[PDB]
């Protein structure tokens, strides 16, 4: 079926989403991989991961928005209020054509297409409205152990490979708003606007500093000024279960994107039954091709600054980015 804009879709029920996609790219993200995009991507996780085989939750159901009055009381959802201040108006204005679970997954898929190198993901629709808030304690925290993280993702059907890719890849295009005291938009990698493998490098370096004037639980030292490091990421890069996977993505941008894309789609299905869903992948914008060069060490760092953790292979012999040590700019906030 050809929609009013000229897009061909397999299922004409998808055409009603074309204006949503246009509104998101023009008016929420404004064609940029900035804070609005980061918030939409984070919201995918906080909505979808909040499901457990034994404790409940509906998964990718829109509960984080519909039942925000409850879910925003949960410590792990700190800062989701500010994300919803930017994204929530769009969810409401498009609530005539799609459920909130569908909206959140669409917005995350469209957000990725605003970022250099990020994959175009598959997108399906048909998720029913949510029944209840998620239980608390289903969203992983940055102070959770690797065993805890792997049990949560593993019990939901993710491989360790997918787990590392989706966490680390997301953190390629992301900052911390509620970790560094009184500071917002502190990136996890040197390039929060670029879906590259700098995150994997940046985290493997020996940490030497903390930004700002104190710490939050689940923060550790970082190696690059103007960035922050989560304990979870730190540990994922170093634990024997995951460290070789972490290392495997360094300077493997295409492989990391492919795995990331598949993991996001899997995440988008949590709590759902794939049988009742309709593919609307044609409505997703085209991706921006990765247009940067190889991964590099940050200025001033050398391979002796890498903390080797993978026993099977040495860390890749990357060149060092030329120039003086510089601080990474903070991300201007949408809210
Ligand atoms: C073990 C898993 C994870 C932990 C513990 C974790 C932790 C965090 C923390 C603590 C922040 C900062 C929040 C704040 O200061 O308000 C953050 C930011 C973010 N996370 Fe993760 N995260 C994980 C997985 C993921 C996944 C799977 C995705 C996406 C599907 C994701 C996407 C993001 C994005 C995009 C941001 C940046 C938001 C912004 O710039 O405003 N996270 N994460
Ligand atoms: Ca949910
Ligand atoms: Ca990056
Ligand atoms: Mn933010």
């Amino acid at each position: 079926t050809i929609c009013a804009d000229g897009t061909s879709v397999a299922n004409g029920a998808c055409c009603k989403l074309i204006p949503v996609v246009k509104d998101l790219t023009e008016n929420l993200f404004e064609g940029e991989c900035g804070d609005a995009a980061h918030g939409a991507l984070r919201l995918v996780f906080h909505d979808a991961i909040a499901i457990s085989p034994t404790l409940g939750g509906g998964g990718a159901d829109g509960s984080i928005a519909v039942f925000n009055a409850t879910e925003l009381t949960f410590h792990a959802n700190t800062g989701i209020d500010d994300v919803l201040d930017a994204v929530g108006p769009f969810l409401l204005k498009h609530s005539d054509v799609m459920t909130p679970g569908d909206f959140i997954q669409l917005a995350g898929a469209v957000s990725l297409t605003q970022c250099n190198g990020a994959p175009r993901v598959k997108f399906v629709m048909g998720r029913p409205p949510p029944k209840a808030a998620a239980p608390n304690l289903l969203v992983p925290e940055p102070f959770d152990s690797v065993a805890t993280i792997l049990q949560r993702f593993g019990e939901l059907g993710f491989t360790k490979e997918e787990t590392v890719a989706v966490i680390g890849g997301s953190h390629s295009v992301a900052g911390a708003d509620d970790i560094v005291p009184n500071e917002q938009g502190i990136p996890f990698d040197q390039t929060p606007s670029i879906f590259d493998t700098q995150i994997f490098v940046d985290v493997q370096l020996r940490g030497t500093m903390i930004p700002g004037n104190g710490t939050t639980e689940g923060e550790v030292e970082t190696a690059v000024p103007g960035t922050v490091r989560l304990q979870s990421d730190h540990l994922l890069a170093r634990d024997a279960s995951t460290s070789c996977i972490w290392q495997s993505f360094v300077n493997q941008q295409s492989k990391m994107a492919q795995v990331f894309g598949e993991a996001i789609f899997k995440m988008s299905l949590l709590g759902q039954t794939q049988s009742k869903l309709i593919d609307c992948s044609e409505v997703i914008p085209r991706a921006i091709p990765f247009s940067h060069g190889p991964a590099t060490l940050p200025p001033g760092q050398t391979l002796k600054d890498i903390e080797q953790a993978c026993a099977a292979s040495p860390f890749p012999t990357l060149s060092t980015q030329p120039g003086p040590v510089t601080s990474v700019p903070a991300i201007p906030q949408a809210d």
